[PDB]
């Protein structure tokens, strides 16, 4: 969509680059909301309304073709990100799901480089990524996410998409969702927006989940028909890693009886360990709280390989078939090596209550507990804060 007259005022966020020799050193980054979360309206004289809702192609009246859509649909800058629940303070990013006035912005943001015109590309195979988090205001059913997608570095800036990454264009993920614009272009044929996704963190105060999701396509692929489906180009389910799912119940939760006590802030470390020819072999998650390293649990479940790291053996044994078919750990690592964009969001699930995150095999949450209608009765204003985003040499971030 065509950028409007309203200014885009990106929140600034300080992050760090770390080495063993130099420690963690500060760097300036910026935060951008998803393009389609910006106000979208029509060109002068065309009346009120937008250019399509999530799940659909854009409307044919204004978007009969890409070229017309590019001129008839206007994407406004956001001059006050706090209106969308997004604020920063030094090295902290706060994402508010619900505002005091009852709006539910459910923000999704990407990390821009210091120029504001290219995403900060992270290349994490053989390195580690670490952050601090306050998860206290995330009950059952909430998903605070911090993850990587293989988006184009300028958001595919082009003739019909002059806005690019500066306006948050180019989103994709392993679900191949249909959005009315893809790569800043009207999605006239209603294709899905597919790409490799590494879910570093999907969590609330009750459960913590890690999952790589492979696709058999590089970068953003516009899928059609069965390509967008379960036996298509991307791994919808991922290879999930959650202590509950591997029969460890005392590792992560609200209270002193959990190794990681989500009533207080903590640090989350993720290492992407490569084999001697440079390909990803293992993904290792551990934590730090109150100045003490909390090593990963090991799996504790009959029929599940004994391990403290995500690898092909574990993924295959736990039924992650599409993960394996669409590239396995090596394929996930090849996407990581090519470069990925960092996305952070907070969201809830009206359909399915986020049961896969924190219910049943996945956590302590009861049936119905994660419904949005109940979430607001438990925590009226869910939010997450991510602090001191930092990445670099193995062993150097913590
Ligand atoms: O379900 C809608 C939300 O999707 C979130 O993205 C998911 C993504 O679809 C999935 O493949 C995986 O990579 O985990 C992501 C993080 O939970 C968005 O972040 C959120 O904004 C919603 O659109
Ligand atoms: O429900 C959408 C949700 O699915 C997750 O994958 C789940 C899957 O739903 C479930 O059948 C399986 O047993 O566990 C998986 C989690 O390990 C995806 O991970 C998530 O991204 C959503 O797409
Ligand atoms: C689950 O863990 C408990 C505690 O360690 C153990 O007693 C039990 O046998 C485990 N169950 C399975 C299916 O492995």
């Amino acid at each position: 969509q065509k950028p409007g007259e309203t200014k885009e005022v990106h929140p600034q966020l300080t992050t760090f680059r770390c080495t063993k020799r130099g420690g963690c050193k500060p760097a300036t980054n910026f935060i951008v909301l998803d393009s389609l979360s910006h106000p979208i309206h029509r060109a002068e004289g065309l009346g009120p309304g937008g250019c399509g809702d999530w799940g659909n192609p854009p409307p044919k009246d204004v978007c009969p073709d890409v070229e017309s859509c590019a001129k008839n649909c206007i994407m406004e800058g956001i001059p006050d990100y706090s209106q969308y629940g997004v604020t920063t303070n030094g090295t902290s990013l706060r994402l508010q799901h619900i505002l005091p006035d009852g709006r539910v912005p459910s923000p999704r943001v990407y990390l821009l480089d210091k120029t504001k015109r290219r995403y900060e590309m992270l290349h994490l195979t053989g390195f580690e990524f670490t952050f601090d988090v306050d998860a206290t205001k995330l009950p059952c059913g909430m998903n605070s996410a911090l993850y990587l997608s293989e988006m184009h570095p300028t958001g595919a800036k082009s003739k019909y998409n002059p806005g690019g990454a500066y306006y948050g264009t180019g989103y994709c993920d392993a679900q191949c969702f249909v959005t009315p614009f893809i790569n800043g272009l009207g999605n006239i044929e209603g294709k899905g927006s597919c790409c490799n996704s590494m879910d570093i963190w999907e969590a609330n105060s009750r459960a913590s989940h890690v999952a790589p999701h492979t696709c058999n396509k590089k970068g953003l692929y516009l899928c059609e028909g069965e390509e967008c489906a379960f036996e298509g180009v991307c791994d919808k389910n991922g290879c999930g890693w959650n202590n509950y799912r591997v029969n460890v119940t005392d590792y992560y939760g609200r209270g002193e009886e959990f190794k990681v006590n989500t009533l207080k802030p903590f640090t989350v470390v993720t290492q992407f360990l490569a084999n001697r020819r440079g390909k990803l072999e293992k993904i290792h998650r551990f934590y730090v709280q109150d100045g003490k390293v909390i090593e990963s649990f090991y799996t504790n479940k009959e029929g599940v390989p004994y391990t403290n790291m995500i690898d092909d053996e574990f993924c295959e044994a736990t039924g992650s078939r599409k993960y394996m078919e669409l590239g396995a750990t090596q394929g996930m690592g090849e996407a990581l090596t090519r470069g990925m964009v960092l996305a952070m969001s907070i969201w809830w699930d009206q359909g399915g209550n986020m049961e896969w995150l924190d219910h049943g095999e996945a956590g302590p949450c009861a049936k119905g507990e994660g419904a949005p209608s109940n979430i607001v009765q438990v925590e009226p204003f869910p939010e997450v804060t991510y602090t001191n985003l930092r990445w670099g040499e193995i062993g150097s971030t913590y």
